[PDB]
C-alpha cells in the first residue's frame, strides 16, 4: 500500500506515535516519506546482507527475522514480511522499541539526514487528525 501523507499521519496518530518518546507526529511522517516513500512494500538490501523492510525500513540485522541475515537478532520478534503489510501496526509497534533503544530516531538514517532539525510540522499541515 502507498499511503497518502495525511492518511499516514492519521494512522500513525491512532497507533500512538504522536509525541511517542517526544517525537512529534511530523517526525514519523517525515521519516516514512524519506525511508520508503510511504510504501509499506519497500525493501532495500544493505551491504552487510541485511534488508530493511516496509514503511520505516526496519532492519533485519536487529529487529525482525527474514531467514537470511546470519547471526541477526529478532528484537521485535516478527517475521520481517509482517512489516510489509497494508496494516502498519507491526511496523509501528516495532518502531516504538527501536526509538526507545537509546538513540531515538537517529536510528533512521534518513530521519537524521533529512528530517532532523527541519520544520517537520509541515508534514502534517492541512491534515484532519
Amino acid at each position: 500500500k502507498v499511503f497518502g501523507r495525511c492518511e499516514l499521519a492519521a494512522a500513525m496518530k491512532r497507533h500512538g506515535l504522536d509525541n511517542y518518546r517526544g517525537y512529534s507526529l511530523g517526525n514519523w511522517v517525515c521519516a516514512a516519506k524519506f525511508e520508503s516513500n510511504f510504501n509499506t512494500q519497500a525493501t532495500n538490501r544493505n551491504t552487510d546482507g541485511s534488508t530493511d523492510y516496509g514503511i520505516l525500513q526496519i532492519n533485519s540485522r536487529w529487529w525482525c527475522n527474514d531467514g537470511r541475515t546470519p547471526g541477526s537478532r529478532n528484537l521485535c520478534n516478527i517475521p520481517c514480511s509482517a512489516l510489509l503489510s497494508s496494516d502498519i501496526t507491526a511496523s509501528v509497534n516495532c518502531a516504538k522499541k527501536i526509538v526507545s533503544d537509546g538513540n531515538g530516531m537517529n536510528a533512521w538514517v534518513a530521519w537524521r539526514n533529512r528530517c532532523k532539525g527541519t520544520d517537520v510540522q509541515a508534514w502534517i499541515r492541512g491534515c484532519r487528525l
